[PDB]
């Protein structure tokens, strides 16, 4: 109540320093009830001035001052100058106006999206200040939709300036915390849009197996149910909740076989053609709802109707759960209208993920992204992209840019969805981007030619394709410890640069680069390779400090801009010296945790990992060349210790310290092995490498090796040969 | 009233199984009046069913669900699922919102359109429904606006599925059938704007005459009136209704002339800046209306008024009339603006319409299009066309996609209006269409160059002009017959492939391909020849069946799509093995009705063809070999039978039969002698030339000879030769 201040027929709420509510009420009754968006309204005092005189209001905190001259909100009326110069005149909110420098946010799906489409606002602005409206519906105390709020106007001032993170956790505590998500979501999916049989289906899962694929979930999409066998005086087989009795005989069985494997059992749902007379469930629905039977009375999709809600829930999904389905594939692509004027798929998100919590601990759901707030619903499901190179170049910055509305765990289909073009470079590109993303499911629409098997592709891309793979359940224990960030403190697994560096300029110049956890960042490449350097490429951007590979350990100077050069079968992901990574032993082994730990240290400076899990926190230590792990509790877990290039100690149980100040810290990595590869591969003529080669070893002062790699006519071949004498100085 | 069903504020009646209108009426009073679109609402009656509720009504018909909520009409309120599964979830028509799948209709007009321009929708899908809302004026019982209806909103939602001609049917039965033409507006017309002479004018006439071209109108562009003479106080010389004496000493003599040739005679009306004081009609105007004569005051034009509409037609169309104007070219370009809120074009082409009846039987304007229901009103009249070869590629499509809101006679200006640029292959392909059109009416802006005459272009151009002039005559019995086709049974003479083929995809995919009455399939060259040909071409889809061209008889056996090539002076026009066509045999001979006819047949099948007349119908008929012609009454006329290649019967009178099993079917059309003419005209190498001859000679195997032309170095020459090989297998 100190912290809230009425003036004519407004209210402000000073929530923190740098967050403020703004509401009009033409009835003086101001809205306490939690909307769509809103969850939380309770914040620790804060110290704030105000001027207030007969007209006018003025609010003062550490960063904003906050104007308000009475009557309706206007642009005149009601306006904000931020306490801060990153901008010469773009400091001002005005009501109802937007201002340069929005960092931007999200969307609701990139279906049918061929590369880059627009994007929603999101709260981050390089000029410090954002407003996000509340234009929500208000809820009861249980969560359901009450109707309009009585605050007409409800809008939230962000004023943070380039405190990107904490906007970002006060966004959290405002909306709700994104719940924790189960460690298997953060395996590799399996899905395709086919008409699998049971016996096909479980003959892949095998095969995945076979090939040292490991797999977390089984996705069935829709030809799981009657398609063409749906009589066409009920229209489509688009939705559907009767299994094909053909292809499923036994689908108990079937998720039992699928459960055997340790695997995750999800549907596809199109709800928006409901519940109709040929359905296997109808009869018990029609019964509930009271319908016209003879008449073949459609229960008809209607998400504000809280007895079709039960009917959906507990006649329609509950059998499916009863055969053993673990969590729903919502795929709702028919629009945003409703009775209530709430977003179908908002009721479907807000009311599927609290559901799902009935039978499973921390369950999902896989929907499309359903406004500010729809964070309490993961995973965000992307759709329907276009396989193309433009929709991969698009995907890293769609990716890193949602953090900033707090949308925080994408799943794209790994490779497109559908339409588009093959590549089997593509292909492989999207699958080492999709690997160092929030979730990896591979996915492709009905083509008999887009399946994303490793082994649909010639016998270098599979073997890379499975590589990438196995890396994903390698990554699982890094990926879950981020997922326990992301639930309790707020902090996004993938970050923009400009959240850890908001004052390089660069930070906001390399849109597809992201930072991967803590430890690592990431520069996908997206680009088809140059044919004659037979190698893709992309411009990194190095902060501060001496960065490895994380694959090759070659080494980085910074601060540097350097275009960086990688094989198809190479992906640019870069550690600082100190880091710490923990990888899986055996990514193969199916173990609920891991029995075994790889300690992945890089070199040259102090740093420290605490691995959160499920029952355990294990912190890893590396000071003044000391390595040390500890856990909260003991466990029977082997411990390697990998330091730089050498296992230094293999399976050690229990908690345990070791000096590595007397131990190799050099990678392997060295120019002259590199520089041979790099010409060795390229499509250049032999008088050029052999003439390269010769002078790179002869020439022995670094500014006359450059001097020399100056003069080549190849362009492309001078910043590739660039790249390595920049590791190599 | 069975068919009627009111709920909450909301009237809907079931006209058909496919076809219901939907009101609403905040005063409780629903329209019965007819409106400027809907002259009938009396439909036979239909079953369905209801479902109806306390606050829900469900109408449920053959094809489609209706469902209203209550309250205001709202995308959430209103809304229907068809019975269809054309697609996967476009299947529900939302109030106020758009589906995918409308196949459109047409617009306003073509003026200053350089090739396509946009079309608003019509009453066809491919996914089945439409929505054609009612936003016009009531009508009083003799036709005059009343104002506003008490029905609000007034929608008629079509859910015919594919059934595209019985949905054209019932959308004529709700807003009136097409009215029958007059033979004479079938033949050839004479338009250019250009300042004649009654000499210089009968002297174009004449040589039309000596040049063995027919016509049937003769336009005169509105230099007829004054122009340049119209002192600049008035305005422009735009409009005008005085004849410039100069050019038109005695215009009852001079129409006196055209009517003695046999020609029915339209003036341009330019009627937007109403009745000046300087017009010969302005003094009996100026009584009638009580105007300021000392002050000049105009008779400004106000087509809402009684009183002017009357002066219009009595004192100044009268006089004009009396002097021997059979018709009036409305030629509106100057807005929808009025006080009652109808369009000036609506008002002037829905009363000028009227009062063309009262002094000829059957006649017509020519005038824009004016919304849906002004198909009552032809002809169409598509105005000032870019001469391009953009413009003619779009007016194939343009003329079918038409008959989708049943506008089934527009007249374009044959070889496109104004600006563009030469090509006298342009003008012979656009004349080749307009044969094949509606109405064949040649017209060219004001320009010294643009004149249409055939003796403008070179020997060549000019003889291919002239045989197609005297074909559209030739073709004038089959095109009345399919005019009293149109009238009485609601059938377009120009039909989209998917009305005949609605199920066949390749039906969607030729949007210039059309049907011409029952027994022609039309296939335009729209693009500028090959040079390296000497040929044009266009993908022609061939229907399942044997098809011959028309002129030649090379045959085709469907179903396929297959590039055809022509010289420019042929025309790619198609008629099915039974096919039966009657053609004037004296098409330059002045006489109401033909003295002649000749019975086309192409072999193959059976077939019949029905002869509407004025005064009689003949029917022939094709049944196992054996030729048939009856009529209702008895006649002189001769008729002539040609059996594929040859001419059977010369001039018999009378009812007759005739055995065809003994007579040669095949057409002379052979492989070699087309093969000898390409390879002749072609711009290639001789050497090609020589060897293509030789080999295609030598190779016994279809197979080979197609695997040799596989070879040819020349793309465009394969796709021609293998056109020949397809139709030679
Ligand atoms: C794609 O699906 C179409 C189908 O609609 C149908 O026409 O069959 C086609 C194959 O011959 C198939 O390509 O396009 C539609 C329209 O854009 C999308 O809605 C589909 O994506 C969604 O549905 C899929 C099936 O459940 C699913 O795999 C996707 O993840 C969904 O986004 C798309 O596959
Ligand atoms: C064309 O007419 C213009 C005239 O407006 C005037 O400027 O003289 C020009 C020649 O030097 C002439 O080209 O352009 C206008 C504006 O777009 C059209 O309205 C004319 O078309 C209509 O009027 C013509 C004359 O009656 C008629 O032949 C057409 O059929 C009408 O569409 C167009 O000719």
């Amino acid at each position: 109540n100190n912290n809230i201040i009425k003036f004519d027929k407004a209210r402000f709420t000073v929530l923190t320093e740098h967050l403020i509510r703004i509401e009009y009420s033409e009835t003086g009754e101001f809205e306490e009830r939690m909307t769509q968006m809103v969850q939380n309204r309770e914040f620790s005092e804060v110290n704030f001035d105000i001027i207030e005189k007969e007209e006018t209001i003025e609010i003062i905190t550490s960063t904003v001052h906050l104007y308000y001259n009475g009557g309706e909100f206007t642009n005149a009326s009601l306006f904000a100058d931020v306490k801060f110069n990153f901008s010469v005149y773009s400091n001002r909110w005005y009501f109802g106006e937007k201002s340069d420098g929005n960092l931007k946010g999200t969307t609701r799906t990139l279906d049918m999206i061929d590369g880059e489409c627009p994007l929603e606002d999101g709260i981050m602005s390089k000029n410090g200040f954002a407003v996000l409206a509340d234009k929500g519906k208000v809820l009861t105390e249980v969560g359901d939709i009450a109707g309009n709020s009585v605050s007409t106007i409800d809008l939230y001032l962000f004023a943070y300036g380039r405190d990107y993170r904490q906007a970002l956790k006060d966004f959290y505590q405002l909306t709700g915390n994104t719940p924790k998500l189960p460690r298997f979501a953060l395996g590799n999916w399996w899905s395709r849009y086919y008409d699998y049989s049971d016996k096909s289906y479980l003959a892949l899962m095998d095969k995945f197996t076979d090939k040292k694929v490991p797999l977390s979930v089984s996705v069935i999409d829709m030809d799981w149910h009657k398609v063409s066998e749906v009589p066409s005086r009920f229209g489509s087989g688009w939705t559907g909740y009767s299994w094909n009795k053909k292809l499923f005989p036994n689908p108990e069985n079937f998720i039992d076989e699928l459960h055997q494997r340790k695997l995750k059992v999800t549907l596809n749902d199109h709800p928006a053609d409901g519940i109709r007379a040929f359905e296997d469930p109808y009869p018990q629905v029609a019964q509930t709802l009271d319908l016209n039977t003879e008449l073949e009375e459609a229960a008809k999709f209607d998400f504000d109707n809280l007895k079709f809600r039960k009917a959906y829930f507990e006649e329609v999904h509950g059998p499916l759960e009863k055969e053993g389905v673990d969590f729903w594939w919502i795929d709702w692509q028919q629009g945003a209208i409703s009775k209530s004027g709430v977003d179908p798929l908002w009721l479907l998100n807000h009311y599927q993920y609290q559901n799902a919590q009935k039978k499973h601990k921390n369950n999902i759901i896989l929907s499309r992204y359903a406004g500010p707030g729809s964070h309490r619903y993961p995973l965000g499901f992307s759709g329907a992209s276009v396989i193309s190179w433009a929709s991969l170049d698009f995907q890293p910055y769609f990716t890193s840019t949602a953090s900033n509305i707090g949308y925080t765990w994408w799943s794209h289909d790994i490779g497109g969805h559908m339409q588009g073009y093959k590549d089997a470079e593509l292909s492989l590109r999207w699958l080492q981007f999709g690997v160092f993303s929030p979730i990896n499911r591979l996915h492709s629409s009905k083509s008999e030619f887009t399946s994303k098997e490793p082994w649909h592709f010639d016998a270098v891309i599979e073997q890379s394709m499975i590589d990438f793979l196995q890396l994903r359940h390698q990554l699982i224990p890094y990926l879950y410890s981020a997922n326990l960030i992301t639930a309790s403190e707020g902090r996004a697994l993938v970050e923009p640069l400009y959240y850890e560096y908001p004052m390089e300029e660069e930070a906001y110049q390399h849109r597809n680069q992201y930072l991967f956890g803590e430890q690592l960042m990431v520069a996908p490449i997206t680009e088809k390779m140059n044919s004659l350097l037979q190698m893709g490429s992309v411009e990194v951007w190095f902060p501060e400090g001496t960065w490895y590979d994380f694959f090759s350990g070659q080494p980085y100077d910074g601060k540097v801009s350097l275009k960086v050069y990688r094989e198809i079968t190479e992906m640019p992901v870069f550690a600082k010296a100190g880091a710490i990574i923990p990888l899986d032993k055996n990514p193969l082994k199916k173990e609920e945790i891991p029995s075994e730990i790889i300690w992945k240290i890089f070199p040259g400076a102090d740093g420290e990992y605490l691995l959160l899990e499920e029952d355990n926190e294990t912190k890893a230590e590396f000071v003044n060349g000391i390595f040390t792990v500890t856990s909260k509790k003991e466990s029977s877990r082997k411990h390697t210790i990998i330091y730089g290039e050498h296992e230094i100690v293999s399976a050690k149980r229990g908690e345990f310290s070791i000096d590595l100040n007397g131990k190799e810290e050099n990678f392997d990595w060295n120019f002259s092995t590199a520089l041979f590869r790099r010409l060795d591969i390229a499509e250049i003529s032999y008088e050029q490498k052999d003439e390269i080669l010769q002078q790179l070893s002869l020439i022995e002062e670094h500014e006359k090796q450059v001097a020399f790699i100056k003069t080549n006519e190849n362009q492309e071949l001078q910043n590739s040969l660039f790249e390595l004498l920049y590791s190599g100085k």
